[PDB]
C-alpha cells in the first residue's frame, strides 16, 4: 500500500505507525537513547510480562495496553514503581493517534525508542491487538530482590519463557538506569554505557564489586564494580537479580555468553522480544507492521572492553564450559564517570507530560 505520506509499506494498516514514529521521536525521543527512550522500554516489558498461564486471563491480559487502560491500578504497584511518567507520556499519543490500540502503542512505541540506541536489533512489530482489556492483578512483575528460580518461574509462567531468553531480554539493562531503587540517587545506570545497547553489562556485571552508587542498605541492590559518580553522574548500579542471574548454575554460561558477542546478544534479544510482544495473543492474528520500525543505530563494531579501574584480575566466573574471551581494558588509573546525559553533559531533561498514572 502507499501511505497519505507517499511511503509504500507492506500493508495499508501500517501506515498510521509512520506519524506516530515521527511524533514519538520529535516529541519525547528527539532520536535519542535517553531517558524517555529508556522509561518507555521498560513498559514495554512491564505492559508485556503482567499475565499468567497458571491463574487465567483474569490475571492479565499481557501485551494489551492495560497500564495505559487503566493507569491507576498497575503503575500504582510498588513492583511498577517509577512507570508512572511512561504511562503519562504515552496516553497524549493514545489519544491522537486514535486509530492505534494502546497494546500496538506501547510495543511500537518501545521498538521505536529501542531503534535509537546503537547496536539494537530493529524488532519485530506485529499489529492489531484489541484496544479493551482489564487490569492486571499484582505480584506479576519480577522485583530485582527475586530469587533465580522465582525469576526462571514467573517468566515460564507469564509465556513459556526459557531461561535463555530470560538473559537475552536483561540486554535491555545495556540501556537502562535506575531511579527508585535508591531514593538518595537517580538515574544510576546498570552498565556504563547505558545509552548503548553494547555488550557491557554482561562483563560489568562479572566484575568484583567495591561500593555503591548511593546508599549501601537498599532491597534488590548489591555492590557495584563502577560506584564513583559526581553531580548528576551517578555511578553504575547492580540488581541483586542480575547478580544472581550471572552466578547461578543455570543461566551463567548464557550470561557469560553475550560477553564480547553483540551480533549475538541483538539476534537473541529480537527473538525472545518476539515472543515477548505478542504475550496474550495468536501472532497468527496480528499483521506484520515490521516494515514501519525505524531502522535502528549500527553499532561502531568495537569489542567489549574492560573500564578503567577495573581488569580481567576482577572478574568473578561462574561458567566452567566456556572461556572468558581476551579484551582490553580502557587506559587510566581510576574509574570514569558515567555521563548523564547522550552527548556527554549532564544537562538533557527529558520532556514528560503530566496524567493519571
Ligand atoms: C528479572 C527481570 C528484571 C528485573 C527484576 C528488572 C528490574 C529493574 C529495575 C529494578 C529497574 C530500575 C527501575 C528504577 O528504580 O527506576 C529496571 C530498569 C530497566 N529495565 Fe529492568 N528488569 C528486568 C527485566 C527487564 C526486561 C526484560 C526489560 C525489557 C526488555 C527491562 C528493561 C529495563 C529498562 C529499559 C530499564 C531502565 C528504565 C530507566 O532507565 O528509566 N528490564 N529494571
Ligand atoms: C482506545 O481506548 C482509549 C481509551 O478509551 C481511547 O481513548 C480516547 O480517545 C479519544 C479520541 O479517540 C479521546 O477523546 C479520549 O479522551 C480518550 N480516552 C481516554 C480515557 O484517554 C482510544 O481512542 C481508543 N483507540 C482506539 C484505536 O480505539
Ligand atoms: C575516564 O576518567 C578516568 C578518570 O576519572 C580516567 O582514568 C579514564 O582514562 C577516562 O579518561
Ligand atoms: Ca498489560
Ligand atoms: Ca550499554
Amino acid at each position: 500500500a502507499v501511505c497519505p505520506d507517499g511511503t509504500r509499506v507492506s500493508h495499508a494498516a501500517c501506515c498510521a505507525f509512520i506519524p506516530l514514529a515521527q511524533d514519538l521521536q520529535e516529541t519525547i525521543f528527539q532520536n535519542e537513547c535517553g531517558e524517555d527512550a529508556h522509561e518507555v522500554i521498560r513498559l514495554t516489558f512491564h505492559d508485556a510480562i503482567a499475565i499468567s498461564r497458571s491463574q487465567g486471563p483474569k490475571a492479565g491480559g499481557g501485551a494489551d495496553g492495560s497500564m495505559l487502560l487503566f493507569p491507576t491500578v498497575e503503575p500504582n504497584f510498588s513492583a511498577n514503581n517509577g512507570i508512572d511518567d511512561s504511562v503519562n507520556n504515552l496516553i497524549p499519543f493514545m489519544q491522537k493517534h486514535n486509530t492505534i490500540s494502546a497494546a500496538d502503542l506501547v510495543q511500537f512505541a518501545g521498538a521505536v525508542a529501542l531503534s535509537n540506541c546503537p547496536g539494537a536489533p530493529r524488532l519485530e512489530f506485529l499489529a492489531g491487538r484489541p484496544n479493551k482489556t482489564i487490569a492486571a492483578v499484582d505480584g506479576l512483575i519480577p522485583e530485582p530482590q527475586d530469587s533465580v528460580t522465582k525469576i526462571l518461574q514467573r517468566f515460564e509462567d507469564a509465556g513459556g519463557f526459557t531461561p535463555f531468553e530470560v538473559v537475552s531480554l536483561l540486554a535491555s539493562h545495556s540501556v537502562a538506569r535506575a531511579d527508585k531503587v535508591d531514593q538518595t540517587i537517580d538515574a544510576a545506570p546498570f552498565d556504563s554505557t547505558p545509552f548503548t545497547f553494547d555488550t557491557q553489562v554482561f562483563l560489568e556485571v562479572l566484575l568484583k564489586g567495591v561500593g555503591f552508587p548511593g546508599s549501601a542498605n537498599n532491597t534488590g541492590e548489591v555492590a557495584s564494580p563502577l560506584p564513583l559518580g559526581s553531580g548528576s553522574d551517578t555511578g553504575e548500579m547492580r540488581l541483586q537479580s542480575d547478580f544472581a542471574l550471572a552466578h547461578d548454575p543455570r543461566t551463567a554460561c548464557i550470561w557469560q555468553g553475550f560477553v564480547n558477542e553483540q551480533a549475538f546478544m541483538a539476534a537473541s534479544f529480537r527473538a525472545a522480544m518476539s515472543k515477548l510482544a505478542v504475550l496474550g495473543h495468536n501472532r497468527n492474528s496480528l499483521i506484520d507492521c515490521s516494515d514501519v520500525v525505524p531502522v535502528p543505530k549500527p553499532a561502531t563494531g568495537q569489542p567489549a572492553m574492560f573500564p578503567a579501574s577495573t581488569g580481567p584480575q576482577d572478574l568473578e566466573l561462574s561458567c566452567p564450559s566456556e572461556r572468558f574471551p581476551t579484551l582490553t581494558t580502557q587506559p587510566g588509573a581510576s574509574q570514569s564517570l558515567i555521563a548523564h546525559c547522550p552527548d556527554g553533559s549532564m544537562s538533557c531533561p527529558g520532556v514528560q507530560f503530566n496524567g493519571p498514572a
